[PDB]
C-alpha cells in the first residue's frame, strides 16, 4: 500500500485532509477525514475562506437526488442539497464509485478560514448519517461496488502554523507505520465507531471509578476531534490526578479548563511533572483487555497562532463532555488505528511516527485480566 503512505496532510488543529476527486472530468478537492460522522459533504458555493469547491454544472456524471439536508452541531452548521457524482482518491486505490455527495450551499463556523481543505469525508456508519441511515456513506459504496476490502487504516502524526501529516491506508494495513503488535478492540455497536474502556490510570495510578462513568452515554474513536473529550464526572477526577501528578508546578483553574493558555520559555516545558493516561479498552476475549498509554506531548498541544506571546504556550487538550468519551488526535496521534470493519473491531498499535521524548513513550500492551468489562458499556 506504498501509493497510500503520506497522503495525508494538514495544519495543527485544523485537521487531516486527502486530496478526492468528485465528478467527470474530476474536479480535486482536499477533504477532512472524518470517523465522528457518516456524511460526504463538500462546498459548493464560492465561500470566502474555500480555496475551490465543488461545481456541479462541470460535471457530466452528477444526478440530482432532489432533497436538501440541513445538518447543525452544537457551534456549527451547514446545509446542502443531496446528489451522486463518480468519486476517487488519487493517492488510494486505484477504483472509482459512485457516491452520495452532500453539495454544501449554507453554512456557519463550519469551514476554518486559513485552512487548506474543502469538505468533509465522513467514514463512520449510516446509523448517524444525515437525514437518515438510508444514504449510504461513501465508504459503504467503496465497499459495495469495488473489490477493496471492508477496512481501513489511520495513522495521524502530529507536528506559522505547524505542518501535520499522517496516512490513510484503505482497504488494508501497512506494517511499516506500526511497531509492536496490534491489539484489538471490538466495535460495539456501528454507529460512531463505539468502543468501551474498563480502566484508567494516570501515572498506573486508577482513578478507581464506576467504569460505566468512562462511556456515559458512550466513548467513541474520532479523527475530526482534536480533544481527548471526557465525561464531565470522569474529567473532574482526572483533573484531580494530573493536578496532583504534576503539583511541583501550579498553574490557574481557567488552564485546566480550557479558558487560558500556559506557557513556557522556548525549550523549558517540563513535560515529566505532567503524568502519561493509560486507557485500557475491552479486549477480544472475555475478562481480556489491554491497554493504550499517551503522553503530555499528545495532550498538551502547542499554539502557535499566539501573536501577542513570543513563548511556547500550550492548550490544554483533554476536556469535559456531554456527549461521552472522544479520543479524539490526542489519542490518535500515539497509535496506527486499524478500523477493522470486516470483524467489527478497531485495532491499536504504537505509531512509529508518534512524538515523545527520550524517557517516556506511547505504548500498547496486553494481554490484562480485567473482569465484568461489559458492565462498563452504558446502556439507557
Ligand atoms: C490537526 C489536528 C488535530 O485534529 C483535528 C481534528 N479535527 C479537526 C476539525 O476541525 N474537525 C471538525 C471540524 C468541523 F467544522 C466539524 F464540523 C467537524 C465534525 C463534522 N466532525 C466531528 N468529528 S466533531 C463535530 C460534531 O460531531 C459530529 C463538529 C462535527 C469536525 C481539527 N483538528
Amino acid at each position: 500500500f506504498v501509493e497510500m503512505v503520506d497522503n495525508l496532510r494538514g495544519k495543527s488543529g485544523q485537521g487531516y485532509y486527502v486530496e478526492m476527486t468528485v465528478g467527470s472530468p474530476p474536479q480535486t478537492l482536499n477533504i477532512l477525514v472524518d470517523t465522528g460522522s457518516s456524511n460526504f459533504a463538500v462546498g459548493a458555493a464560492p465561500h470566502p475562506f474555500l480555496h475551490r469547491y465543488y461545481q456541479r454544472q462541470l460535471s457530466s456524471t452528477y444526478r440530482d437526488l432532489r432533497k436538501g439536508v440541513y445538518v447543525p452541531y452544537t457551534q456549527g452548521k451547514w446545509e446542502g442539497e443531496l446528489g451522486t457524482d463518480l468519486v476517487s482518491i488519487p493517492h488510494g486505490p486505484n477504483v472509482t464509485v459512485r457516491a452520495n455527495i452532500a453539495a454544501i450551499t449554507e453554512s456557519d463556523k463550519f469551514f476554518i478560514n486559513g485552512s487548506n481543505w474543502e469538505g468533509i469525508l465522513g467514514l463512520a456508519y449510516a446509523e448517524i448519517a444525515r437525514p437518515d441511515d438510508s444514504l449510504e456513506p461513501f465508504f459503504d459504496s467503496l465497499v459495495k461496488q469495488t473489490h477493496v476490502p471492508n477496512l481501513f487504516s489511520l495513522q495521524l502524526c502530529g507536528a506559522v502554523l505547524a505542518s501535520v501529516g499522517g496516512s490513510m491506508i484503505i482497504g488494508g494495513i501497512d506494517h511499516s507505520l506500526y511497531t509492536g503488535s496490534l491489539w484489538y478492540t471490538p466495535i460495539r455497536r456501528e454507529w460512531y465507531y463505539e468502543v468501551i474502556i474498563v480502566r484508567v490510570e494516570i501515572n498506573g495510578q486508577d482513578l478507581k471509578m464506576d467504569c460505566k462513568e468512562y462511556n456515559y452515554d458512550k466513548s467513541i474513536v474520532d479523527s475530526g476531534t482534536t480533544n481527548l473529550r471526557l465525561p464531565k464526572k470522569v474529567f473532574e477526577a482526572a483533573v484531580k490526578s494530573i493536578k496532583a501528578a504534576s503539583s511541583t508546578e501550579k498553574f490557574p483553574d481557567g488552564f485546566w479548563l480550557g479558558e487560558q493558555l500556559v506557557c513556557w520559555q522556548a525549550g523549558t516545558t517540563p513535560w515529566n511533572i505532567f503524568p502519561v493516561i493509560s486507557l485500557y479498552l475491552m479486549g477480544e476475549v472475555t475478562n481480556q483487555s489491554f491497554r493504550i498509554t499517551i503522553l503530555p506531548q499528545q495532550y498538551l498541544r502547542p499554539v502557535e497562532d499566539v501573536a501577542t506571546s513570543q513563548d511556547d504556550c500550550y492548550k490544554f487538550a483533554i476536556s469535559q463532555s456531554s456527549t461521552g468519551t472522544v479520543m479524539g488526535a490526542v489519542i490518535m496521534e500515539g497509535f496506527y488505528v486499524v478500523f477493522d470493519r470486516a470483524r467489527k473491531r478497531i485495532g491499536f498499535a504504537v505509531s512509529a511516527c508518534h512524538v515523545h521524548d527520550e524517557f517516556r513513550t506511547a505504548a500498547v500492551e496486553g494481554p490484562f485480566v480485567t473482569l465484568d468489562m461489559e458492565d462498563c458499556g452504558y446502556n439507557i
